[PDB]
Formats: structure tokens, C-alpha cells, sequence
């Protein structure tokens, strides 16, 4: 339940240099006597969220930076304010990645990117267009070989291919309402994948391990990999090259870029000693050579080390394949769009659904916080005031127009119906401002986790956000009704993501109650 006060105790991915982490956790110790343990469990990223909520969890949390606004706007990462002589000695773009509504939220540690990485014994020269593996994969066959095996279990690895010929998550200011998971250059890259698993050039159960082994044994000539990986091929004595990724189409592979960073848990008794191990141990040319020499990180933000590191032409690559790429957003949506599009390419591989249907599906995913908080927010406000938003809906916008309308008829007979229940528990609840609002997320995930899941329940949730909007205005607490209208959301969609999925979200909603 709480974090122990007088330790450290840090998270980091079990891809990463973690035993060089805790070598820099040995050197803490010995000047402060603090005691520095460094654990690396299994699905770190999602286990956070859980156990930061309940005030549990290391003290320091490592990832790249994608899920780290989403940790921030939940309440779970300490602000970071390092002076100016510190943040000075990290380049700026690193600091924007961690960067979440004006707060820096993280240190920036290394910049990722995914690359081509080859056996020069196979292939001497790598091929410069994805449309040229097949052939190759032919010719290496023939010699008892394959031509590439990569990771098809986690979406990081076969985004590159999908964003080439124009697939993208969040349009870029973002549009969060504007997703380009469905489109025609997703559906032409995810095709081409798929493709090649029907044609025999992969096997849809590839996954890191078993590309990482074929790779490092010489039995494939290709693999697709970051930084971390470069130790592990070191070893084996195979004659790598890392090199750009191949063109689909005849467009750059575009990788999701990453900045390794660290965060400190709002929880945390020791946000000092993290700071200091942060600054003063890590964040230091020797603290850094001590995790890359156990797993390489990338083009570090310290632009002491660098700059000595920069000549290695691998960092050439990996900057190569950056500047092609996008670094990813750290919007809170970010976890949602990977579970959808892991979804979309596993099914899609595996031949569960079509590239088509599986798509199709991960837009809807992706799509389903943000139409969602568009129709609750307008309900929640125009019952409240008694007239509408004449905003534009926006993207799929018939959808929420039309949600809107069915709501309007189905919401507002579920208020006069239950005018009693709703009366009653207005008043036990006692909602008086926006604290009180913030405190309604745990009770409402409780009632209506329980039970069937069904429409007329979800119309019984927002309806009765709609009462307590009302009641808000009333009481001049007009600014609550939004923060209101965004936990509703986040009750719905985190409870119900799947089935709503199932549904083909607020579209099946207009369809139930149709006449
Ligand atoms: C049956 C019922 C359901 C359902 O089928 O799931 N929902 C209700 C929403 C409101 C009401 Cl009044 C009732 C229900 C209700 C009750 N009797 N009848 C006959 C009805 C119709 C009271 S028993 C259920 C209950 C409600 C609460 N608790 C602790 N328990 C208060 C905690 C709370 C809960 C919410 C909120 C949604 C928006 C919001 F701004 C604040 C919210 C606060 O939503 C829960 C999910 C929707
Ligand atoms: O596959 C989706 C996954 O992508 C990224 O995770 C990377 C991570 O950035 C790399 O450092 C390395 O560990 O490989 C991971 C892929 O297995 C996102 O950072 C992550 O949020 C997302 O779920």
C-alpha cells in the first residue's frame, strides 16, 4: 500500500541495461548509504498505472515516453524541475518529449529508433525496398536460410511498414480526432506484411525472442531492432550492419521514435533521493556508460556523451531512421491506439480477421475516447444550459450527430423515468464542487463494472451525469461539468473498450435504439 521512505526502489524494461542501472545504484549507495534495487517485471507499463492509483510502486519508473502523459494526467508522476543548469546540458527536444500540459513529468534519457540490422556474411548489401524481400528470402532458402524475422507481437515493430504508404495514429498541433489507422496506405503496408506471412517469408508467431535467436545464430539475415539489442548480437560474432529501413512503396519506413525516460511515482516518500540519483548519478557521462555498455541506449539526451558516441555509425542509423520517423505523442490516448493496432496487425497476421476488418476495428479503438467525451460533454451541457453546442462534431461526424439525437430521446426518458432514483442519490452523494467530482471515479468504475453489460446501462451512466450536470449549473458550478463529463468517459471506455469494439461503438448505439 505505501512505498517504503529510505530506499529506491526502480522499474525498467528487461530489454534495457538494467544490471549497468544498478552498477550506478551500487555507486549511489556507496556516498549516501541509500539502498537502490532495480527490478524489471513483466509488463511493466501496465502494471504502473495500477499500482501507482493505490499509492504503491517503485519509486522510479523507466519507459519511453509515449505512456508517461497518460501517468501524468491520471495523477501518478511527480513534476520534475530541474534548474537551468541541468536541463542546459540535455538538448531540448528531449525535454519537449517529456513535456505534459507546461510540466516536465520525466528526464529524458536516449533517443530510439528502430533499424535494419544484417548479416553481412548473408547479405552483403541490405535491400533498400521492402517489394525486394520476397526474392531474397527465395535466394536464402536455398541455402538453408531465411531472409527476415522480426518481432510480429508487438505493434512497434510493423508500425514503420504501416505509416510508410500513409498510415498514422494521431494527425499532426494533433488532431486527436483525426486517426489514420483505416486508411489506404495502412491497409497497403499491413497487406504487404501479411503477404509475406502467407507467402511463407515469416511466420505470424515470430516473436522477439525467436527473432532475436534466429537472428544471432545466423539463421536469418535480417532482423528489425533498436539499440538495446546491438550487446546481444556483439556477442555472438555475427558481422552486423545497421543500416535504414527498407522503402515500401517507394517512401521511407517511418519508426516510432522513442525517448527513454524517467519518472518519479507521486507517491514516492523519496522524490529527493530520486532527484538526485536522476541528476547527480545517472544523468552523468560515466552513469550512462554504465547502462550502454550493458545494452547500447541510442543517441543519449546528455550532450557530453553524445557527442563522443556520435561517430559510431550504428547512432548514424538509428538518427538516419529518426529523422524519417516521428517521435510518438505522449497524449493519454497513446495506450488505447497500441492496444487497438496490436490487436488489428496479430489478428490480421494470424488470419482471425481480415487486413480490412482488423483496421477497421483499431480505428474504432482508437477513435473511442475522443467521440466518446464529444457526445457526453454536449448531452452533459446542453441538459445543463438547455441549448446545444454549434461546434462542428468533426471527424465521423454523422456518428456522433446522429449518437447525439438517440441519446437526446433514450437519455431524456431514463431522467423522467428515474427522476426518483436519481433525486435520491443526488442528494447522498452531496456533488458540491470539483473535488467532490473527482471523488465519484472509484464508485461509479464499482457500480457499473458489476453486472450485465448492455446500452441501457450506459445510457443509465451518462443520463444520470446529465442530472448532476444540471444540479452543477444550478449551483454555479458550471466549470465541473466538463471534468465531470471526462471521468464518465474514462469509466466507459476503460470498462467497456472491448465490447464497445464489438459493437462498432456509437454506431451500434444508433442502430439498438433505432425507431
Ligand atoms: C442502477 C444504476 C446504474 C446502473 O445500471 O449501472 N447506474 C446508475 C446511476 C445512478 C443511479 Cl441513481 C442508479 C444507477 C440507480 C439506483 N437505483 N436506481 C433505480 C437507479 C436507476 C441507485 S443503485 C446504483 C448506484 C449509483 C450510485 N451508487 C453508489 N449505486 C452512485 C455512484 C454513481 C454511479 C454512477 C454515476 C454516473 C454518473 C455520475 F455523474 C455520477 C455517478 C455516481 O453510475 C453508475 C452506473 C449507472
Ligand atoms: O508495441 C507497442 C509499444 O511500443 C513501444 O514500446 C517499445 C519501447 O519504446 C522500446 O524501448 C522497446 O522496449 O520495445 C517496445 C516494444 O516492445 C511504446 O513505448 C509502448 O508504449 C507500446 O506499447
Amino acid at each position: 500500500g505505501k512505498i517504503e521512505e529510505g530506499k529506491l526502489v526502480i522499474w525498467i524494461n528487461g530489454d534495457k541495461g538494467y544490471n549497468g542501472l544498478a552498477e550506478v545504484g551500487k555507486k549511489f549507495e556507496k556516498d549516501t548509504g541509500i539502498k537502490v534495487t532495480v527490478e524489471h517485471p513483466d509488463k511493466l507499463e501496465e502494471k504502473f498505472p495500477q499500482v501507482a492509483a493505490t499509492g504503491d510502486g517503485p519509486d522510479i519508473i523507466f519507459w519511453a515516453h509515449d505512456r508517461f502523459g497518460g501517468y501524468a494526467q491520471s495523477g501518478l508522476l511527480a513534476e520534475i524541475t530541474p534548474d537551468k543548469a541541468f536541463q542546459d546540458k540535455l538538448y531540448p527536444f528531449t525535454w519537449d518529449a517529456v513535456r505534459y500540459n507546461g510540466k516536465l513529468i520525466a528526464y529524458p534519457i536516449a533517443v530510439e529508433a528502430l533499424s535494419l540490422i544484417y548479416n553481412k556474411d548473408l547479405l552483403p548489401n541490405p535491400p533498400k525496398t521492402w517489394e525486394e524481400i520476397p526474392a531474397l528470402d527465395k535466394e536464402l532458402k536455398a541455402k538453408g536460410k531465411s531472409a527476415l524475422m522480426f518481432n510480429l507481437q508487438e505493434p512497434y515493430f510493423t508500425w514503420p511498414l504501416i505509416a510508410a504508404d500513409g498510415g498514422y495514429a494521431f494527425k499532426y498541433k494533433y488532431d486527436i480526432k483525426d486517426v489514420g489507422v483505416d486508411n489506404a496506405g495502412a491497409k497497403a503496408g499491413l497487406t504487404f506484411l501479411v503477404d509475406l506471412i502467407k507467402n511463407k517469408h515469416m511466420n505470424a508467431d515470430t516473436d522477439y525472442s525467436i527473432a532475436e535467436a534466429a537472428f544471432n545464430k545466423g539463421e536469418t539475415a535480417m532482423t528489425i531492432n533498436g539499440p538495446w539489442a546491438w550487446s546481444n548480437i556483439d556477442t555472438s560474432k555475427v558481422n552486423y550492419g545497421v543500416t535504414v529501413l527498407p522503402t515500401f512503396k517507394g517512401q521511407p519506413s517511418k519508426p516510432f521514435v522513442g525517448v527513454l525516460s524517467a519518472g518519479i511515482n507521486a507517491a514516492s516518500p523519496n522524490k529527493e533521493l530520486a532527484k538526485e540519483f536522476l541528476e547527480n548519478y545517472l544523468l552523468t557521462d560515466e552513469g550512462l556508460e554504465a547502462v550502454n555498455k550493458d545494452k547500447p541506449l541510442g543517441a543519449v539526451a546528455l550532450k557530453s556523451y553524445e557527442e563522443e558516441l556520435a561517430k559510431d555509425p550504428r547512432i548514424a542509423a538509428t538518427m538516419e531512421n529518426a529523422q524519417k520517423g516521428e517521435i510518438m505523442p505522449n497524449i493519454p490516448q497513446m495506450s488505447a491506439f497500441w492496444y487497438a493496432v496490436r490487436t488489428a496487425v496479430i489478428n490480421a497476421a494470424s488470419g482471425r480477421q481480415t487486413v480490412d476488418e482488423a483496421l477497421k476495428d483499431a480505428q474504432t479503438g482508437s477513435e473511442l475516447y475522443r467521440q466518446s467525451l464529444e457526445i457526453i460533454s454536449r448531452y452533459l451541457r446542453e441538459q445543463a444550459t438547455g441549448a446545444a453546442d454549434t461546434a462542428p462534431m468533426g471527424a465521423s461526424g454523422a456518428t456522433s450527430r446522429k449518437a447525439l439525437e438517440t441519446l437526446r430521446r433514450v437519455g431524456d426518458g431514463v431522467q423522467r423515468n428515474h427522476e426518483t432514483a436519481f433525486q435520491g442519490m443526488l442528494r447522498k452523494l452531496d456533488i458540491k464542487n470539483e473535488d467532490d467530482v473527482k471523488s465519484l471515479s472509484r464508485v461509479m468504475i464499482h457500480v457499473f463494472s458489476d453486472g450485465v453489460t448492455n446500452w441501457g446501462r450506459i445510457v443509465t451512466l451518462i443520463s444520470f451525469g446529465a442530472f448532476v450536470a444540471k444540479h452543477l449549473k444550478t449551483i454555479n458550478q458550471e466549470s465541473c461539468i466538463e471534468p465531470l463529463a471526462e471521468s464518465i468517459t474514462d469509466v466507459l471506455v476503460r470498462t467497456k473498450r472491448d465490447w464497445l469494439v464489438k459493437q462498432r461503438g456509437w454506431d451500434g448505439f444508433v442502430e439498438f435504439f433505432h425507431v
